[PDB]
């Protein structure tokens, strides 16, 4: 049954032909059942660390080393014999790597938990229903309940399902459906309809949503809806249909595998067209099995060459070196990779109230009327000092402190905040301070009538919690509160019903008290009171008290206003139907307006300098809120969204606003738009929506699980350490503190974390440009492989792998937030930046081919026989163009290896350095600014040493230390590369800028 709220009681017995009194018949309980199902969420889709890894490995690039894995055993040899114990390790080694590579996409890459697991957790499991097969109020599963059987709840139970509301047993109902909102203050209940077919949640007072708590009283109700039907229900659903995409990292990094994937099978038949010789070879002679072999060892090669390995173990550790970094500024991040795409954050809407201000709300403007005479209409306006709720401050006219109580309309004044009012303080012994107890709004009054004092109470020699609420006492002493008729969005006020005590002066009758917004409130006065006279409202009247309001809320003290009124001959006790709420509005008509108290809320003393900080970075802020349109767009000024001055006329909206257009501008007003006022959470949904459709990246706050569908929805959900549960759920980042500026730390951190990763991405990539060119040229050039396997992989993971790292601890920029948000369609490596990397790989794939085969060539100790056609003749099935001697096999030997391998970490650690910084000479960018790049590379090169002389490790990489006259000529072959790369700086520095 759907729109329920808005049906009669008996409209909604009428409709599942239920008797209140009897219940659901055992057959009506198996009819619906069927119709409806039962009333729970799906079941879990389900996951598993076993699929998660088999997942993992399906990618292309993990396809790939697992296909060099295949064929690094099929080249060795078969089944069981004896031993030469040294030899299988190339195919162990990558199988090893992947298996902690895939763990290391899992346990460290949180992926558990979800807000849509969360919301079946308020989900109830026991609810009571009156069904006829008894008499008695038999508890049942919460799964079993259905649309239509009657329903009981009681203080303390939780809701079961979507339930129109019957009678209220107990003298009153009271929910608490903070789930939604957030909002401790429990909600009153009533049984009329909600007649307007599309009311929000807010105005179906008739109604329990599924999940939240009767905070007091008892009822008895008939389910309207179940299952994904109910309010909660259909959150779920939403968050059910999102599609989540991948970061703009993640995004571009999986088209780096397919480039990869797809440059390696072109070189594998590149090699191909160069060895298309061998066609023209013998039919006999040299080795066919042989021949296939060959081929599938430079594959491998080729395979390890170009990966980067490291890469996983790398990211994993610079993205969990930046939580923990973030967490120090008060950000707590979630989803792991959600800090790099914090990086690109591009719009932020922020709630007002909490997080651009400290919802320390504070009276601070009163006034009554003075007198009116015709047209005079002239004011007696006052000011209230102190910020906090502590009663300490004063009252003061004409800038100079006044005795509260000389003014009969003041004494009126605080009589109303006191009488009228549901909250209070209290002294915290504790912390030291005054405590609010309910609303901010009405707390703030409560203080106020303390700071007033109308009635000389005697205050000084009470004490820090006696004195709290003092002089609200006395005033409760004076009038006594019988009934009170609540805040409703409708009608925009609220009253409480008062008759006199003791000795007293009242008489004749007793008084309601009305506290509302204006308008509101004015609109519904007949008379204005002047001193404890009283005169007809008129027109000067009124529109005095109105440029006031005005004044005071849309000026720069961006106050907000309540009008306090008084009905002074109220209707008789029984003429008013106190279940009908729809009738409030008019029992609180015929008011006499007594005056205005104005409050603040003041913003984050943070907040306006963090303002201009987006302003610089580029990044656009929205600030949402329920302010009127008028005071939203005051309080944006006063925080520096909009200049003190300027236009905002199609800047911000209002939730009716928005409604009023058609799509198509409702879209347009998103990107231009900055500040909304009023509005519903089902439009933080559809704003998110928009700005996607301008690929903006969007940070998002809200709480309660009414604004956990947009949370989702946002690139960056944002909690806050006060939030709900399930808020928190939904998000990725979560404020502590709940500061705004803690978003805008934390997105320049995260705009930090990706610009050093930028860096690192491209060193750990320069290399495997170059393993492979290297590769290319022992193979195209027919030489003996340089490098082999098991060396490499000790390169990519250990060797770069500690560099790249400490590459994630670089100086950030001083202008690091003084430019524009990165796009998320940047390329990594694009224009002059892979011109450069062309370059120092086709320098790497040069170097580690020279010096190696320079032992080959041109070295004293060993076999140095220049132009000896090494290109010819791997075969040594001739032996002729070597004559005398007996040696072949010294193609095998450890030195020539030791070469390249040594030449290739060293160009390495001087690579490091040459990332430091993209554009800026390391003459002008220092490399001991970076004190843990030195400390790397350090540890870098003891590893290069323990592998050399710790006698089982250089005999299992197949390598031998160098002497010092082989360490120099590597130092000559190697450290040129900083040369060449400073020429390439200080040229994309100086002509190619503009
Ligand atoms: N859509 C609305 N229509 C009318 N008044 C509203 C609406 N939304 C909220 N308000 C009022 O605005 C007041 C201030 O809202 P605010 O403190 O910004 O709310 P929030 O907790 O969302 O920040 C709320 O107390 C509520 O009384
Ligand atoms: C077993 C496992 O899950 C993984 C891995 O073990 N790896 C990565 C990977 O995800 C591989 C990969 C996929 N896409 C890219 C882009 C850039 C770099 C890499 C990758 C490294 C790859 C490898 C094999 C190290
Ligand atoms: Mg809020």
């Amino acid at each position: 049954m759907e729109a329920a709220h808005s049906k009669s009681t008996e409209e909604c017995l009428a409709y599942f032909g239920v008797s209140e009194t009897t219940g659901l018949t055992p057959d009506q309980v198996k009819r619906h059942l069927e119709k409806y199902g039962h009333n729970e969420l799906p079941a879990e889709e389900g996951k598993s660390l076993w699929e998660l890894v088999i997942e993992q490995f399906e990618d292309l690039l993990v396809r790939i080393l697992l296909l060099a894995a295949c064929i690094s055993f099929v080249l060795a040899w078969f089944e069981e014999g004896e031993e030469t114990i040294t030899a299988f390790v190339e195919p162990f080694v990558i199988l090893l790597i992947l298996i902690a590579n895939a763990i290391v996409g899992v346990w460290q890459e949180r992926n558990a938990e979800n807000a849509i697991e969360a919301l079946k957790e308020y989900e109830p499991e026991m609810g009571k229903v009156y069904r006829a097969d008894r008499k008695s109020v038999q508890r049942i599963k919460a799964r079993d309940i259905v649309p239509g059987d009657i329903v009981e709840v009681a203080v303390g139970d939780k809701v079961p399902a979507d339930i129109r509301i019957l009678s209220i047993k107990s003298t009153t109902l009271r929910v608490d459906q903070s789930i939604l909102t957030g909002e401790s203050v429990s909600v009153i209940k009533h049984t009329e309809p909600v007649p307007d077919p599309r009311a929000v949640n807010q105005d179906k007072k008739n109604m329990l949503f599924s999940g939240t708590n009767i905070a007091a009283g008892k009822a008895l109700g008939i389910v309207a809806t179940t299952g994904v039907s109910t309010e909660i229900g259909k959150i779920r659903d939403q968050m059910a249909a999102t599609e989540q995409d991948k970061t703009p990292l993640q995004q571009k990094l999986d088209e780096f595998g397919e480039q990869l994937s797809k440059v390696i099978s072109l070189i594998c038949v590149a090699v191909w067209l160069i060895n298309i010789g061998h066609f023209n070879d013998p039919v006999h002679g040299g080795s066919w099995i042989r021949g296939a072999i060959y081929y599938f060892k430079i594959a491998v090669a080729l395979a390890v060459a170009a990966i980067p390995e490291g890469l996983p173990a790398v990211i994993t550790t610079c993205l969990a070196l930046g939580t923990r970094r973030m967490a120090k500024k008060n950000a707590i991040v979630r989803s792991l990779p959600s800090v790099e795409t914090l990086g690109c954050t591009s719009v932020i809407c922020s709630d007002k109230t909490g997080t651009l201000t400290t919802n320390q709300m504070s009276v601070c403007k009163m006034f009554i009327i003075d007198k009116v005479d015709g047209d005079f209409c002239s004011l007696n306006e006052f000011s209230i000092t102190g910020s906090t709720y502590a009663p300490e401050g004063e009252v003061l006219k004409n800038d100079k402190p006044i005795r509260s109580g000389q003014f009969d309309g003041l004494v009126e004044l605080a009589t109303i905040c006191a009488l009228c009012n549901d909250s209070s303080l209290d002294f915290n012994e504790t912390k030291g301070v005054y405590e609010k107890v309910g609303e901010a709004t009405e707390t703030a009054l409560t203080t106020l009538v303390e700071k007033m004092n109308v009635f000389n109470t005697e205050v000084r020699n009470l004490s820090k919690v006696e004195r709290a609420n003092a002089c609200n006492s006395v005033i409760r002493q004076l009038m006594k509160k019988e009934f009170t008729l609540e805040f409703s969005r409708d009608r925009k006020s609220m009253s409480v019903y008062c008759s006199p005590a003791k000795s007293s002066r009242a008489a004749v009758g007793n008084k309601m008290f009305v506290k509302g917004a204006p308008e509101g409130v004015i609109d519904r006065c007949n008379y204005v009171r002047v001193g404890t006279t009283r005169v007809p409202m008129t027109g000067p009247v009124k529109e005095k008290i109105l440029s006031v309001i005005k004044e005071w809320g849309t000026g720069r003290d961006t106050l907000r206003c309540l009008a306090l009124a008084t009905r002074d001959t109220p209707p008789k006790r029984e003429e008013m139907v106190l279940d009908d709420s729809s009738r409030f509005m008019e029992y609180e008509t015929d008011l006499t307006f007594v005056g205005v108290v104005g409050m603040l809320d003041p913003p984050r003393k943070e907040v306006m300098g963090s303002i201009q900080l987006c302003r610089d970075a580029g990044i656009r802020v929205i600030m949402i809120t329920g302010d009127n349109k008028g005071t939203a767009i005051a309080i944006c000024r006063r925080i520096g969204i909009f200049g003190e001055n300027e236009e905002v006329a199609d800047r911000a909206y209002t939730g009716r606003e928005f409604d009023d257009l058609p799509l198509a501008e409702q879209r347009e007003a998103c990107r231009r738009a900055c500040c909304f006022a009023r509005v519903e959470p089902s439009h933080k949904s559809k704003i998110v929506e928009y700005l996607q459709s301008y690929d903006e990246i969007t940070a998002m706050t809200g709480d309660g699980v009414n604004d956990a569908p947009a949370l989702k929805k946002a690139e960056i959900g944002i909690a806050m350490g006060s939030g709900t549960a399930v808020a928190k759920t939904a998000s990725e980042m979560v404020l502590a503190d709940d500061n705004f500026s803690t978003i805008v730390a934390a997105v320049e951190e995260g705009r930090a974390i990706y610009n050093n990763m930028k860096q690192f991405i491209r060193y750990l990539i320069s290399s495997n440009v170059g393993e492979v060119v290297c590769i290319f040229l022992t193979a195209a050039l027919g030489l003996p492989e340089a490098l082999i396997p098991v060396q490499l992989l000790w390169v990519n993971l250990v060797t770069d792998g500690l560099p790249a790292t400490a590459l994630g601890f670089n100086p950030p920029d001083l202008d690091i937030m003084d430019r524009p948000p990165r796009s998320p369609k940047e390329p990594l490596i694009s224009g002059w930046l892979f011109f450069r990397y062309m370059a120092i790989g086709g320098y790497v794939g040069a170097a580690t081919v020279g010096a190696a085969a320079w032992w080959f060539m041109y070295a004293e100790d060993g076999p140095g026989v220049t132009y000896h056609q090494l290109t010819h003749f791997m075969q040594c099935t001739e032996d002729h163009p070597h004559f005398e001697g007996l040696d072949c096999e010294i193609f095998e030997a450890p030195e020539p290896m030791t070469m390249a391998l040594s030449v290739l970490v060293t160009i390495e650690m001087c690579n490091a350095l040459n990332s430091l910084s993209e554009n800026q000479s390391l003459m002008r960018m220092p490399p001991w600014v970076n004190i843990w790049l030195l400390g790397s590379i350090c540890l870098s090169m003891s590893l290069h040493f323990l592998i050399l002389y710790v006698d089982p490790l250089p005999m299992i990489f197949k390598l031998k230390a160098l002497d010092l006259t082989q360490w120099l000529m590597v130092l000559k072959i190697s450290l040129p590369v900083i040369g060449l790369d400073e020429i390439l700086k200080f040229i994309a520095r100086n002509y190619l800028e503009g």
